[PDB]
C-alpha cells in the first residue's frame, strides 16, 4: 500500500495493479501513423472499439492492468490509450523510450539530449497531455547499433532518476540480453529494475539462467506467436516462429524450476492494430489468437497449474513480480 | 486567371502566388517530434515566431509564396504552417509523399496503399485539418532502394489522378534524376509535371541539360548552402558542401544561356527549425545566411542581373514557372 504508479488515466496505488501484462500494445504503428492515416485501420473509432472488447475480454480473464509499451517510435498515441483504458475498465502504463525504429531526428541526439527526452515524458507528461510514462522501453536486434549504446545509457540514467523500470526488446536468440546488461551496469542500473524482453523467443536456458542468475527480470512475452499450420506464410513465419505456445509456456516451468519464479514476467506482446508489418497480419494474428490479451489467463495459466505448479507461485508470477518490476525504486 | 492552387489557408487563384520559392521548410523534422519535444526548438512558440520573423523579411524582399515540401516523414505540421502563414501573410502550399526516412508502418505498404495515401492528402485532407497538400514530394539518395521505386510510382499515379506536380530530393553527384525520370516516365507521367531537385548540388551540366532537353523542371534549390571557412566543422562540410553561393547561382546562368530559362526553379531549402541534423547545425546555418528565405531576392537575382540576365528573364523563372508548375494539370 502507498507506492503509486502512474497510468494514462492518473496515478494508482500499486496494489491496485493486480493481474498485470507488463508486454503488450493497443497499437503497433509509427509516430504521426494514426493521425496521418487513420483510414488504414478502417477508422479511429474502429480501432478504438476493438481495443475495448479485446481488453474487456482480458479484464473477464482476470487481467486488471497491462503495460503499453509502445515508444514514440511504435506511434504510441496516449489519448487513445487513455480512451480505450475508461472504457474498458483496465489500467494501462505507458511508455517512453525507442524501439528500434527510431526517425533521424532521434538519431542525431546526444546521450543527455535523449535522456532530458526521456525524463520529459517520464517527469512532466508525453506530448501536451499530462500523462506520464511508468516505464522505458529499448531495444537491440543483435550487436548494439551505436545509437542504440547512447539510447540504453539514456534509459539507465533515467531510470536512476526516476525509479521507473527499464524493459527491453532482444532479438533473442543472438542473446542481445548479456550486451545490454553490461551497458546497464556500467551505468550503475541495478538489474532489478530491468527486464530483458522476447526471451521466450528462445530454449537457450544457459542465457537466461545466466541473466535470472544476476538478478535480471525474464521477459516471457510472446506467448501466443506461433507460424506453425502457416508456414505457406513467409512474413507469418518470419514475424512468429516455429515453436508452439506450448514450448513458449515450458520456459515458465523450466525458470520456476530453477528457482527463477521471482524472476519471471508473462505477457503476449499483443496488438489490435498493426501497420509495422505488411497489411495482412493483423487478421492472421486475430485468426490464430482470438483470445487476445486474455490467451495468458485462459490458456497458459491453467497449462502451468496442470504440469504443477502451484496456484500462489502463479500469483506471485502475474501479481507480485509486475508490482515488483513497477513501483518506482 | 481562375485556375486554383491549394495551400495551407485554403484556395488561391494560381495568378496570385507570385513571386514563389518552389523549395523550403518552416521545420525540417519528424513526424511527432515536435509534438513529443517541442523543447528541442525551445518552445513550439518560439518556433513559429522565429518562422513568422524569416517569413515576414522574406516577404519584404518580395517572396509572395513558398512551398514547404516537408512531408509526413519530415515531420510536417500543417496547423504550424498555417499559423505562420497567416502571420507572416506568405502563402505556404503543403506536400504530401515521403522522403527518405520513412518509419516502418510506410516502408510495408505496397504502391497501391501508397497512392491511396497520398491521394488522401491531395484529395480530403492533411490529418484531420482539411488542409490539401499541393505537390507531391518524392526521394532518392543515389540509386533508388526498392521501397523508393514504389514511392516514384505512387507518386506518378496520385499525380495523374489529381494534377498536382512531383518535386524530388537527389544525390545530384550521383545523378538520381536519370533513374527518377526513368521510373516516372514508364508511369505515364508527363517531364513538365517534375521538378528534379538539388540539381545545384552538382555542376555536371551534361547531367542537367539531359533532364531540361526532355522536358523536366530542373531544381535549383540550396542556393545559401556552403561550408566554406568552416570545413573545421565536419557535420557542416557534408551538409553543405565546398561551393560557393556564386558557384550555385551561376548555374541559372548557365541553364538560361543554354535556351532553358522556361525549365528552372530556384529555391534555398532553407528553414526555421531543424532537428534533422545534430543540435547546433540551425545555429551555424543562421550565422552562415541571416537573410534566410530572402536570400534569393536580395543576392541571387542583383548577382543574375549584374550577369546580364534580363528582368523579365528572371520575373520568368520565379513567377512564371512556379505558376506552371503548381497548376493542377
Ligand atoms: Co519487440
Ligand atoms: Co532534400
Ligand atoms: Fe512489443
Ligand atoms: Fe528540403
Amino acid at each position: 500500500t502507498g507506492d503509486l504508479i502512474n497510468t494514462v488515466r492518473g496515478p494508482i496505488p500499486v496494489s491496485e495493479a493486480g493481474f498485470t501484462l507488463t508486454h503488450e500494445h493497443i497499437c503497433g504503428s509509427s509516430a504521426g501513423f494514426l493521425r496521418a492515416w487513420p483510414e488504414f485501420f478502417g477508422s479511429r473509432k474502429a480501432l478504438a472499439e476493438k481495443a475495448v472488447r479485446g481488453l474487456r475480454h482480458a479484464r473477464a480473464a482476470g487481467v486488471q492492468t497491462i503495460v503499453d509499451v509502445s515508444t514514440f517510435d511504435i506511434g504510441r498515441d496516449v489519448r487513445l490509450l487513455a480512451e480505450v483504458s475508461r472504457a474498458a475498465d483496465v489500467h494501462i502504463v505507458a511508455a517512453t523510450g525507442l524501439w528500434f525504429d527510431p526517425p533521424l531526428s532521434m538519431r542525431m541526439r546526444s546521450v543527455e539530449e535523449l535522456t532530458q527526452f526521456f525524463l520529459r515524458e517520464i517527469q512532466h507528461g508525453i506530448e501536451d497531455t499530462g500523462i506520464r510514462a511508468g516505464i522505458i522501453k529499448v531495444a537491440t536486434t543483435g550487436k548494439a547499433t551505436p545509437f542504440q549504446e547512447l539510447v540504453l545509457k539514456a534509459a539507465a540514467r533515467a531510470s536512476l532518476a526516476t525509479g521507473v523500470p527499464v524493459t527491453t526488446h532482444t532479438s533473442a536468440s543472438q542473446r542481445d540480453g548479456e550486451q545490454q546488461a553490461a551497458i546497464f551496469e556500467s551505468e550503475g542500473l541495478s538489474p532489478s529494475r530491468v527486464c530483458i524482453g522476447h526471451s521466450d523467443d528462445t530454449d537457450d536456458l544457459s542465457y537466461l539462467t545466466g541473466l535470472a542468475a544476476r538478478g535480471y527480470l525474464v521477459g516471457l512475452d510472446r506467448m501466443p506467436y506461433s507460424a506453425i499450420g502457416l508456414e505457406g506464410d513467409a512474413s507469418a513465419l518470419a514475424l512468429f516462429g516455429t515453436r508452439s505456445w506450448q514450448t513458449r509456456a515450458l520456459l515458465i516451468k523450466a525458470l520456476i524450476d530453477r528457482g527463477y519464479k521471482d524472476r519471471i514476467l508473462v505477457s503476449h506482446d499483443w496488438l489490435f492494430g498493426f501497420s509495422l508489418a505488411v497489411t495482412n497480419i493483423m487478421d492472421v494474428m486475430d485468426r490464430i489468437n482470438p483470445d487476445g490479451m486474455a490467451f495468458v489467463p485462459l490458456r497458459v495459466i491453467p497449462f502451468l497449474r496442470e504440469k504443477g505448479v502451484p496456484p500462489e507461485t502463479l500469483a506471485g508470477v502475474t501479481v507480485a513480480n509486475p508490482a515488483r518490476f513497477l513501483s518506482p525504486t
